[PDB]
């Protein structure tokens, strides 16, 4: 029963939390396993330490016929910014909640943008609080505000599902009648539309193991009679001997070789699979030709680069980051996967100085190339300390 | 109509094959379904690839009032060694054939031993070729030679059935008169005693689903808000949620949990049954506390160990095995169910070096414990390659 | 643009063929694709071999806005009896043509009855030759003869559409003016009424893939470590693993299992779909519990039986069937789907001996049960030869 990661985003007070609890109670009915949670519990998210940052985050699990959804919900707009970016929990899709009373709001528009920068593959809307509004001209109005926003950030606003309802009401019915099921109640039934929407519109994702092969080099060693060895946990896909791969990054050019040998826990091994911390025998590679920080991957699967654009969040001083701001020309270290790689920043027009606590978008240009791809997450460091966290959003070269 | 697995064993030329063709013909008469086979067909067994080994093996099915018997027969003494050991086809009982003219012979004695190591629950004798000997002093002699051998290997030689007849003669009658039935002919009737003897003496076996629950861990996973998941095909019995089971092997100690969730083909599932490839939800178990190679089983059903005795067969080089022999201290990989577990061998007094193609018996001692039981079959590997096949014969600790 | 199957039935000379050619040319006008055919071409049907029988049958395709109709028309009353029964081509609806000059006639009445036995879902009438009769008292008379007949065989004669016209005349206008469209001409416009009638009155059919899952067992096998396998072409709907199905027929009782494995062209497969020749892995099913001749189907979708009524056609001797007639007590083999199942026949009152060439209606009673449903087509064989063809018309138990 495939597993998917979702979460509620949207402006404060629009009701992402109440809608969250409803989802549990409602789906539980047809899925007894499913552990029902209420408002207060979810409303009080725990802290979570991620990349050096703390994010109040709440989680919940619910099941449909089609799947198992683990679902996030945070208490503050800040928690959203940080979560999404450090990618504490990675949305495979997200449920966007908007007050029918207010239409989309600033955070609303912000979560859309992030969701797009950080790569959310699909957004589905749940217009809540609809019980405060009869006038369908109004409900239409809001729906439309919302779609144009989505369209502004490239979501297919024209297509997503905008389901209108009352999380508050549905939740009480689940309260009154835990055993209520489909067709029985109206408010509950909008939740079923949401849930259906989800199962339908949010793509079932690629299992890591099926994604193109990539393993990031951690250590390099020579086995006297055997040769050069790149070690590290495989991020995705798999390798079996005889497999040819590319050593990407840092070097001036990409090299190709053949795993002539996997190995783990000392013993040998026939295939290296995602999740696996192996050591591979690279064939025809000097101890120079390969180094920590490069990546090995299924050939042609990833490219090296130096100029890219990123969405970033800069730690506060209180969180252990910088204590004064910076300008274009700031040149910290960019820690990609396993190592630092210096880079110079260039703030966009309109930005003149970035401050501790901000979150912005700029370009960077690195000293050496690195196997980069959009969505590639990273850290910004000053002497080993993390001063910020970002996500790669665009390659420029 | 319960199904039982049998077959002929005994020395070369004693007539296990001719006896084989007679059982079909004879029992066909009262069971028309029954497909009659002759000597030549059975005589030419096909090869069968089992555990990396090739075994000429012949099969035949016959029915009595009481049952359905699928019956094996191999052409050579090697074939028996291999078959019995890799357990290509598992004997529920065996029919031991001995030439009345010669008495038991070397392979005769060997098969008895194997059958005992390999676990054959019952042996029943068919003394054949009796047409060559009038002297009842002789016939008794052999019978008793036979009983003492069985007694020597722990079979209840004193009690088994030693039926005296001529497979050759019964077979021709069935030939002359397919329709011949009980009471009609003498030679045929000896076959009826055999068949009766079989139905009577060979215990009717436990249906897997009825054996105590056991499932060997193949993969372990976590379902975020759900938890830990042990996957694999169920070997025996069944599981339903809330069932409590032990996690056995590898770890320093046995753990108990509760399946909190079965599941198959994505969808859910109320009960896990023998033959089924599920994924169970283990309650309160770290992703560490459970691993591939262990087994989950009905509590108190199977115990972990490291020292055991085993009867083994070593591949010839021509079959892809080792190409030189070995001594005590040999330390290959013993592949139990799903994983390799290193072990050191100790040859018994009298054996000093084992060679490719040999089949012997020795003790082993594993690096980590494993859920072992007598009868547990396994492989001996050297770099993923299978260099021998064995069966666990006794537990030492 | 859904596809539907129709055709013209009715007495000889009433003009089923001339009206057939008109539909092409008329509908063509608004559907350029549509291939126009004339009288002579449709008049000269080719043979078709169906169930061993030869049927002169003519085909034609035309399009309305609403659909795609493939449309049959045969030359002789025999052709109709044969066709309808062996169901060479299955009518989703039929267009019944009657001469306004003569009213319904014997074949007219015959066709209604068959269409009812054979299961035609809707009849729509086209009263033709109307140009030979001014007196509306007459035209009303015929129409009413017609409706009473349909009412006699359970069609809703009171409701169906009785469209009055001249196929011959519409056809010449289309001839004169291929481009003639609606409103332009009167005779053509009557054809438009027929076409609308059809699109409206004849219910839109179920695509096979959407009908309930059913697959008829052709062979049964065992995959040693996997278990039992039923193979054969899926007749309707689809199967995906984890799907539960019922094994129906032959056995004394219906069993339920789960496909635990589909498979085709050696490779595996995620879903088994109508048309596909798979092999299914039945879970928990003995090699006895399943056999050729039964069907696997969506649970509760079809039931086993032994007594049924049927409309049948008996081959002439010249066509290779019996060379003498038979009485009640006749007990041939009823070849349902894949196998023969013996049955005894009982001629109805009034019928005393059936002869080669006859087509009649009687009851049968099978030795073992079979997954039967009205509409189920079958063959009557004598030693492998087909001596007749029929259709199941009613279940009696
Ligand atoms: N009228 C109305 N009020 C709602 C509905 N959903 C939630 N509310 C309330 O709106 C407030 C915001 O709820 P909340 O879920 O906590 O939103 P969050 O800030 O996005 O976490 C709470 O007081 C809820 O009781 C609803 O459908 N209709
Ligand atoms: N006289 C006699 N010879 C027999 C009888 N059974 C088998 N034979 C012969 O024994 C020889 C070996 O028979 P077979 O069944 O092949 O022995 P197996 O190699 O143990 O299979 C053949 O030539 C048979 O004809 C019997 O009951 N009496
Ligand atoms: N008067 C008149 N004759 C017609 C009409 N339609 C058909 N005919 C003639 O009917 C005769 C037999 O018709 P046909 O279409 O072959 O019918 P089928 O016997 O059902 O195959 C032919 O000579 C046609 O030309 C019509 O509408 N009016
Ligand atoms: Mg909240
Ligand atoms: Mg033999
Ligand atoms: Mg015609």
């Amino acid at each position: 029963k495939p597993h998917v990661n979702v979460g509620t985003i949207g402006h404060v007070d629009h009701g992402k939390t109440t809608l969250t609890a409803a989802l549990t109670y409602v789906a539980a009915a047809e899925n007894p396993n499913v552990e029902v949670k209420d408002y207060g519990d979810i409303d009080k998210a725990p802290e979570e330490r991620a990349r050096g940052i703390t994010i109040n985050t709440a989680h919940v699990e619910y099941e449909t016929a089609k799947r198992h959804y683990s679902h996030v919900d945070c208490p503050g707009h800040a928690d959203y910014i940080k979560n999404m970016i450090t990618g504490a929990a990675q949305m495979d899709g997200a449920i966007l909640v908007v007050s029918a009373a207010d239409g989309p709001m600033p955070q609303t528009r912000e979560h859309i943008l992030l969701a797009r920068q950080v790569g959310v593959p699909y957004i589905v809307v749940f217009m809540n609080k609809v019980d405060m509004v009869d006038d369908p001209e109004l409900l239409d109005l809001v729906e439309m505000e919302v779609r144009d926003l989505l369209n502004q950030y490239e979501f297919p606003g024209d297509e997503v599902p905008v389901i209108r309802g009352s999380a508050l009401l549905a939740l009480e019915e689940m309260h009154k009648n835990p055993k209520t099921k489909r067709g029985e109640n109206e408010w509950v039934d909008k939740i079923w539309e949401l849930l259906d929407a989800i199962d339908e519109y949010i793509p079932t994702p690629v299992r890591d193991v099926d994604k193109p092969f990539l393993m990031p080099v951690e250590d390099v060693f020579t086995i006297t009679g055997r040769g050069t060895v790149a070690t590290g946990r495989i991020e995705r896909g798999k390798v079996k001997v005889g497999d040819e791969v590319e050593i990407v990054g840092l070097a001036p050019e990409t090299r190709k070789t053949v795993v002539t040998g996997v190995e783990m826990h000392r013993k040998t091994l026939q295939e290296g699979i995602a999740g696996d911390n192996v050591g591979l025998l690279l064939r025809g590679v000097s101890r120079e030709e390969v180094e920590r920080g490069q990546v090995l991957a299924k050939p042609g699967s990833i490219t090296p680069h130096t100029k890219f654009e990123a969405s970033v969040y800069i730690l506060k001083k209180e969180e252990g980051g910088r204590h004064t701001g910076f300008f274009t020309g700031y040149r910290p270290q960019f820690y990609f996967r396993t190592t630092d790689v210096t880079g110079v920043v260039r703030l966009p027009q309109g930005v003149e100085m970035v401050m501790p606590g901000d979150n912005v978008t700029f370009t960077v240009e690195l000293i050496k190339p690195v196997a980069l791809e959009e969505g590639l997450r990273f850290a910004i460091r000053e002497g080993g300390r993390t001063v910020g966290a970002g996500v790669v959003t665009k390659i420029l070269e």
